[PDB]
């Protein structure tokens, strides 16, 4: 079988992507952040704390004749950017695309932190990192793409994520008119249960490449580029007037530049992020500072390679046995 679903930015800053998922009979459908960093399908719903609700779109599990509460389980889960969710778990149907999944765990939030509640444009995510992240407790449940994978023409998803437009998941299929030249295929290590590989190097704008290892993961579920501090201090300092500010919490720049872009190496290949992909725009409504796009991972403890990393390319995550990740230019 094979899933094929646009996904869309949120915001005119692409700050995250939207992609349609049918829950329930009848369908319900509600616009999920797919999140290849993590390894819930959480939903805000009829059971969350009515304050926490903004706009957002509600599972009804009670409307839903396919619907099972999964007896003893509850979930709870906590981002890197420090916001969390929590609540207890239905079994229900769930399409993307066209492919269906019975039984899938669908995790019903009794609460939401108010990063969530703020974005009404996000009503839940759909993770799409390895199992072994789930949180469900006691038993812990598999992800959309492992309980379909079986059913998959090819045990495989992609992502195609567009530069202030729309973009694609497929699930099961590669499709070849949707990038340019070859993939390039790199290794994975699930140990963290992200999908972590080794970028081989970088170039900022027309600089020559450093080859140099960087251990990070692919997450669609991240907006920016997080990078060691050596990397990106070396990105910034080509742009005039940049500077790391402690008060806004990043790498800040003068609104009127232009900025270089920046390649990152898979295997022999490269792949080019232009300028424009690193501007996240007024730091404050009116604002000549704007933020970069491209921070440090000093912080954080891991490399992630975020949405402005992954719309400048086509990945390819193949979940056969030992996975990889592959990486076109399009």
């Amino acid at each position: 079988s094979t899933g094929s679903a646009t996904t869309t930015p949120i915001d005119s800053l692409d700050d995250a992507y939207i992609t349609p998922v049918q829950i329930g009979t009848p369908a319900q459908t509600l616009n999920l952040d797919f999140d290849t960093g993590s390894s819930d399908l959480w939903v805000f719903s009829s059971e969350t704390t009515a304050s926490e609700v903004d706009g957002q779109t509600i599972y009804t599990p009670s409307k839903s004749t396919t619907a099972k509460l999964l007896s003893g389980a509850t979930w709870s889960i906590s981002y890197g950017d420090g916001s969390s969710s929590s609540g207890d778990v239905y079994t229900d149907t769930v399409s993307v695309g066209g492919l269906t999944v019975t039984g899938q765990a669908v995790e019903s939030a009794k609460k939401v932190s108010s990063s969530f509640t703020e974005d009404s444009t996000i009503d839940g995510l759909l993770g799409l990192a390895f199992s072994t992240l789930n949180t469900v407790s006691p038993t812990q449940q598999k992800t959309f793409f492992d309980n379909a994978k079986a059913s998959l023409d090819s045990p495989v998803f992609t992502a195609d994520l567009g530069y202030h437009a729309p973009g694609t998941y497929n699930f099961g299929f590669i499709d070849t008119t949707a990038y340019t030249g070859s993939i390039t295929y790199t290794a994975v290590s699930t140990k963290q249960g992200f999908w972590e590989w080794t970028s081989t190097g970088y170039a900022v704008g027309s600089g020559t490449f450093k080859s140099t290892s960087i251990d990070g993961i692919a997450d669609t579920g991240t907006t920016l580029l997080y990078l060691p501090a050596t990397v990106v201090s070396a990105y910034w300092a080509q742009v005039s007037g940049a500077k790391s500010s402690s008060s806004v919490g990043g790498y800040v720049f003068p609104c009127s530049a232009t900025l270089p872009s920046f390649t990152f190496g898979v295997g022999s290949a490269r792949i080019v992020i232009p300028g424009d992909y690193i501007d996240f725009g007024p730091i404050s409504t009116g604002s000549s500072s704007c933020f970069g796009g491209i921070q440090s991972s000093a912080g954080i403890g891991i490399n992630i390679f975020g949405d402005v990393a992954l719309k400048a390319a086509f990945v390819v995550f193949n979940g056969a046995t030992t996975p990889t990740l592959g990486f076109a230019s399009k």
